[PDB]
RNA sequence: GGUCUGCUAUUUAACUUUACGUUUUAGUACUCUGGAAACAGAAUCUACUAAAACAAGGCAAAAUGCCGUGUU
DNA sequence: GTAAAGTTAAATAGCAGAC
């Protein structure tokens, strides 16, 4: 039958309702789940970037020990273990050099070859690690002497070169490596070939034009195809390509419009006509840059004061359209021949704002066969500003330029007066965030697959769901873990500068950390009557204060006998913090001010057409445009999501929301039943039309009359008892997941025959950090500087014991002495100790990279081996299965195949033999009926042990568990045995029907 | 509501480089051991410096060369 | 795995004059 659509929309669910439009009876209903997107997840974009980055230094190096042999200055013979290239760069200014004591000194500087960009600036020292105070600080002491000789000269002093002060400008690295190969020039005949091949393969690097090579989809082919996909489209004519927003004709049509809107109080018409807009374009527009108010006002014999219509800057002045061609050619060049042609001043400005820089201008410039002078356009090439894109193409400029000329019409009305108009895939190039865009997608494609099975419905009502550097400072000044739960307690703290605006008396963080229990987050205007649940509402206040306030505003708690401070007071403090700057909120400021009565009616529906009612935005037209596409009717609402924590509110719906994954599902039926109440009243017909947006009556007048529409508890009586819920999960297909962990382990091998990852403590002298003081008292036997050269651990158990008292003691020991942990010496000379390693838990599932490094005596690893997938096997009457991990998927050029020489392996280390039956295969998610019983399948748990964990479908587990109170370990971990009955593959469509899957055969190839 | 424009703040995609971090090897320092020392081997915790790998791998052949943890 | 220097571009937010 006919039916309205609810959805529910959050970021890791999609829930649906599928109320009839009269009836009233509910004719389906289940949630749609996925775990939400990370965009976190920034680093396979970087380090895409960050791994050529690597390659970058690597890809340098290469070529420079090759370039060699290929000169033959370098030979396999050749041996270069002895050298100290940080005196090889000394003496190699001073006197004749080896054959191998000159290939070392170009190649460690060939491999750290300093920054082009900062150079440029200089700055103070602040006591800081920043670029600009270090490339600051050290080409001063670098202006006398040459890089490697301060640092050789750092080498002789500090002990040590590499570190933060080793930043350096490719400059003096060139100076010095131009200085540098002047000396051996004459030991070694060579050209000056190799002074420019060199010399570029050591400084010479890329630019954010030029791209990639060809074979990258990263890469492109020219700089004009960089632009030709970067630069946006026509409002008007989006088949085209945007102009740029300083060509001249651009340029030109922005100051038409600037006149074409002014009012001038002229017996003669008020609105200037050509010739007007033509000799003060010339006469005074071209001529000068900006053109004050007086300058158009007096070329044009009117008084200062009379015109209007023109914009205004906030200083007041008023801005009207800059010519940057003109001004930019005519300041070198006036002659008659480009500078009266927009064509050719069109194409200019084109050009320098596509290609960036001087030289490559130049060329560009060169092949227009335009007659300009060569002098010019190596001089053009020196300007800047020619930057941005207007939002209008050339093919919008030129055709409606003359209509703003003859006429007084303005862009807006030659477009409506031209009939012109502007205009899942295609979610993603306006949508802002990875979270969204997910549940927008699988939103969308069950609403394409509830009208298959159901069809056409007329009411689709939609609702959306609803400082991590101010964590750091108080988990770091104070030392108090729990920071973490108290947010959004403690975002208004810093907002109303440690007071309680209802009480006006100071809140130190230290007493509110320690007891969260006394100060409360009171709702500014009640839940119930302001349906205001963002930041704005809430008001972190002392507990006594809230409590002795209870269901009244601000104004009227505050003015009664029951509160000690007064508005007066209240109000001459509550706007001093309004203004000024770091500022409280303004729905904030209209929230706590006003006055009037909570339960006079006409207030009331002010609050509900205000906050409650009326990406959202964009994602409505998308379905509006897809019904007006097709002529197709059904009407398509929206409705904020405070809503639906109100009518759960007062139609009495479960608080203690635990039942699980259903509590989505119930939200769409409620949000269903509420169109329905905006539908077939006709007291709410203005307020149900705006929310359609439909194009243009009876409105409520007591607030008894809204309390009877929104209030039916008696009549929702059909949602609680509805039993037929049926939920869809979503499965993870996609490979080329996160394969593995970046850090790489080492290991050992104890005395046992265990193999033991090794980890390291890293910052010392912090805070925040008291594991050295924890994990010394409780197994030291895990400590390396324990096991042997205990020499200098005794030295570290005496601070551990001396300030034991303090959470690291190495800071109050580095507080007193001013000097870092010293490793045992004679004579005070111990290296000073930066890290600790320690031992692990034993690794059980590794990836061995050993090889990658030679002769090494213990395994090299990286943790967090993970299984991708496994096929259940039917050998002759007992159940077996093969568990293939995430390591084991090779990719591939375009698809990514799974190792048959690991499967294979696997297949007879799990006992598998060629004769037995294949069971499908069941990825993360997917649905099991192990032993008659359904769960879905979270992963293998053990392949070693014969395990899978499984988690419960129309709830979590844990949550079960909380109902039932049983408390075992909240995971379950089924044993596959000889012992289990029936293996079954259950999965769901995206609606949340069960389908039976029969499987014959394994595949192990897939295309991403 | 929307179209342009002017100022400032925002975020996101893509690009370009940086000095560190982990780890292996060789050296030295530190530690043990033998001794009047020259030094000697033992360990590889502790540090420094250099070379090399840093998702397994896959292309590509004189190259300012390329992909590899994201989403659908 | 991680901090510090760059650039182009799409887009929104907020302020102003117009239709």
């Amino acid at each position: 039958r006919n039916y309205i659509l609810g959805l529910d929309i959050g970021i890791t669910s999609v829930g649906y309702g599928i109320i009839d439009y009269e009836t009233r009876d509910v004719i389906d209903a289940g949630v749609r789940l996925f775990k939400e997107a990370n965009v976190e997840n920034e680093g396979r974009r970087s380090k895409r970037g960050a791994r050529r980055l690597k390659r970058r230094r690597r890809h340098r190096i290469q070529r420079v020990k090759k370039l060699l042999f290929d000169y033959n200055l370098l030979t396999d013979h050749s041996e270069l273990s002895g050298i100290n290239p940080y005196e090889a760069r000394v003496k190699g200014l001073s006197q004749k050099l080896s054959e191998e004591e000159f290939s070392a000194a170009l190649l460690h500087l060939a491999k750290r070859r300093g920054v082009h960009n900062v150079n440029e600036v200089e700055e103070d020292t602040g006591n800081e690690l920043s670029t600009k105070e270090q490339i600051s600080r050290n080409s001063k002491a670098l202006e006398e002497k040459y890089v490697a000789e301060l640092q050789l000269e750092r080498l002789k002093k500090d002990g040590e070169v590499r570190g933060s002060i080793n930043r350096f400008k490719t400059s003096d690295y060139v100076k010095e490596a131009k200085q540098l190969l002047k000396v051996q020039k004459a030991y070694h005949q060579l050209d000056q070939s190799f002074i420019d091949t060199y010399i570029d393969l050591l400084e010479t690097r890329r630019t954010y034009y030029e791209g990639p090579g060809e074979g990258s989809p990263f890469g492109w082919k020219d700089i004009k195809e960089w632009y030709e996909m970067l630069m946006g489209h026509c409002t008007y004519f989006p088949e085209e390509l945007r102009s740029v927003k300083y060509a001249y004709n651009a340029d030109l049509y922005n100051a038409l419009n600037d006149l074409n809107n002014l009012v001038i109080t002229r017996d003669e018409n008020e609105k200037l006509e050509y010739y007007e807009k033509f000799q003060i374009i010339e006469n005074v527009f071209k001529q000068k840059k900006k053109p004050t108010l007086k300058q158009i006002a007096k070329e044009i014999l009117v008084n200062e004061e009379d015109i209007k219509g023109y914009r205004v800057t906030s200083t007041g002045k008023p801005e009207f359209t800059n010519l940057k061609v003109y001004h930019d050619i005519k300041d070198i060049t006036a002659r008659k021949e480009i500078i009266e042609n927009a064509e050719l001043l069109d194409q200019i400005a084109k050009i320098l704002t596509i290609y960036q820089s001087s030289e490559d201008i130049q060329e560009e410039l060169t092949n227009l066969n335009s007659e300009l002078t060569q002098e010019e356009i190596e001089q053009i090439s020196n300007l800047k500003g020619y930057t941005g894109t207007h939002n209008l193409s050339l093919k919008a400029i030129n055709l409606i330029l003359d209509e703003l000329w003859h006429t007084n019409d303005n862009q807006i009305a030659i477009f409506n007066r031209l009939k012109l108009v502007p205009k899942t895939t295609l979610v993603d190039d306006f949508i802002l965030s990875p979270v969204v865009k997910r549940s927008f997608i699988q939103s969308i494609k069950v609403i394409n697959a509830i009208i298959k099975k159901y069809g056409l419905p007329n009411d689709i009502i939609i609702e959306l769901a609803r400082t991590n550097e101010r964590i750091e400072e108080i988990i770091r000044t104070t030392g108090k873990e729990n920071a973490k739960y108290l947010i959004e307690k403690i975002k208004l703290h810093d907002m109303q500068e440690g007071k309680c605006l209802y009480s006006l008396e100071a809140i130190p963080l230290e007493d509110l950390l320690n007891n969260p229990f006394n100060y409360e987050v009171d709702h500014i205007i009640p839940r119930s009557v302001s349906f205001d649940n963002s930041f704005n509402n809430k008001v972190l206040v002392k507990q006594e204060e809230a409590s002795k306030k209870g269901n009244r505003t601000p104004f009227q708690y505050l003015s009664s006998s029951d509160s000690k401070i007064s508005y007066e007071t209240f109000k001459k403090h509550i706007l001093n913090l309004a203004k000024g700057k770091g500022r409280i909120s303004k729905t904030k400021k209209e929230y706590l001010l006003e006055e009037r009565d909570i339960n006079r009616f006409s207030v009331q529906k002010d609050f509900i057409n205000r906050n409650l009612v009326d990406a959202t935005r964009g994602l409505m037209n998308l379905l509006r445009s897809y019904f007006r596409v097709n002529n197709l009717d059904v009407k398509v609402k929206s409705i904020n999501g405070g809503f639906t924590s109100f009518l759960r509110r007062k139609w009495k719906f479960k608080k203690e929301r635990n039942k699980g994954y259903k509590h989505h599902a119930e939200d769409a039926l409620i949000i269903a039943n509420a169109d329905f109440i905006f539908k077939e009243w006709k007291k709410l017909d203005k307020a149900k039309k705006v929310m359609e947006n439909q194009m243009f009556m009876p409105e409520i007048e007591t607030e008894q009359e809204y309390k009877e529409i929104f209030i039916t508890p008696h009549q929702i009586k059909h949602i609680k008892d509805f039993k037929d819920y049926k939920y869809s999960h979503r499965v993870d297909k996609k490979p080329n997941r996160e394969l593995i962990n970046d850090t790489l382990y080492s290991t050992r091998k104890d005395d046992k025959g265990n193999t033991l990852i090794v980890n390291n403590l890293n910052g010392l002298y912090d805070k925040d950090n008291d594991k050295l003081k924890k994990l010394i008292n409780k197994s030291p036997e895990k400590l390396l500087m324990y096991h042997h050269d205990p020499q200098t651990y005794q030295k570290l158990k005496l601070i551990m014991e001396q300030y034991g008292d303090e959470k690291n003691p190495l800071y109050k020991y580095y507080e007193e002495t001013g000097n870092y942990l010293t490793k045992y010496s004679k004579k005070d000379n111990g290296p000073v100790i930066k890290k600790i390693k320690y031992y692990g838990n034993k690794l059980n599932a590794h990836l061995d990279i050993t090889d990658d490094y030679p002769n090494s005596r213990n395994k090299v690893v990286k943790l967090s081996l993970k299984p991708y997938r496994f096929d259940v096997y039917l050998d002759n009457g007992v159940y077996k299965f093969v568990t293939v991990k995430n390591l084991d998927v090779i990719k591939k050029e375009n698809y990514y195949e799974v190792n048959s020489k690991a499967y294979e392996e696997a297949k007879k280390l799990k006992k598998i033999s060629n004769q037995a039956e294949f069971i499908a295969s069941f990825y993360n998610n997917d649905l099991i009926k192990i032993n008659g019983e359904l769960y879905r399948v979270i992963g293998v748990n053990n392949d070693l042990l014969n395990r899978i964990e499984v988690n419960m479908i129309d709830i979590t587990y844990r949550e079960y568990l909380e109902n039932m109170n049983d408390k075992r370990p909240p995971r379950i971990i089924k044993t596959i045995a000889s012992k289990t009955q029936s293996i079954k593959k259950y999965s769901t469509d995206i609606l949340g029907n069960l389908y039976e899957v029969k499987s014959k055969k394994h595949p192990q190839i897939i295309k991403k």
